[PDB]
């Protein structure tokens, strides 16, 4: 298992950060294989992809994906300039992140129709240091661990509904977890 940091490992780039709290592993495997297994976790987010990411990557992903209580997995990054993280969802765990968020369309893209919604977070931290900023979503009415996903699709549809998007830092394939367990075991391309 890794130190919590970025960096490369066999051509994809990692992010792998947590809280401290514990009950959180994550390792780097070949090609763009990572796996989570996590017990009575912290706050985690862990996964491959892009550094940077694009405007209109077409994201494989495959594998398993066994929460048990708060977690994602879902297309994970950010922009810059507007800074924005977003996110596209494809399974998680007890807890739909959109829940009490304001609705801002729909998209359908790679076989589902996905909500979209706008949040705001207040004073959290982000890859430019504490900040107050948007977060987009793309959450996935049925859910999956593996598939394809259309980042253009969302982003256009983001950009329509007037979310729009600065220039792309990373762009992931993450699991995310908030004081829970589960494990994972994901290849990305």
């Amino acid at each position: 298992t890794i130190q919590p940091g970025t960096g490369y490992n066999n051509g994809y780039f990692y992010s792998y950060w947590n809280d401290g709290h514990g009950g959180v592993t994550y390792t780097n495997g070949p090609g763009g294989q990572f796996s989570v297994n996590w017990s009575n976790s912290g706050e985690f987010v862990g996964g491959k992809g892009w550094q940077p990411g694009t405007k209109n990557k077409v994201i494989n992903f495959s594998g398993s994906y066994n929460p048990n209580g708060n977690s994602y997995l879902s297309v994970y990054g950010w922009s810059r300039n507007p800074l924005i993280e977003y996110y596209i969802v494809e399974n998680f765990g007890t807890y739909n992140p959109s829940t009490g968020a304001t609705k801002l369309g729909e998209v359908t893209s790679d076989g589902s129709v996905y909500d979209i919604y706008r949040t705001q977070r207040v004073n959290q931290p982000s890859i430019i240091g504490t900040a107050t900023f948007y977060q987009y979503w793309s959450v996935r009415r049925n859910h999956r661990s593996s598939g394809s996903v259309n980042t253009a699709n969302h982003f256009n549809a983001w950009a329509q509904q007037g979310l729009t998007l600065g220039t792309m830092d990373y762009q992931i394939v993450a699991v995310e977890g908030y004081f829970s367990s589960g494990s994972a075991s994901i290849t990305v391309s």
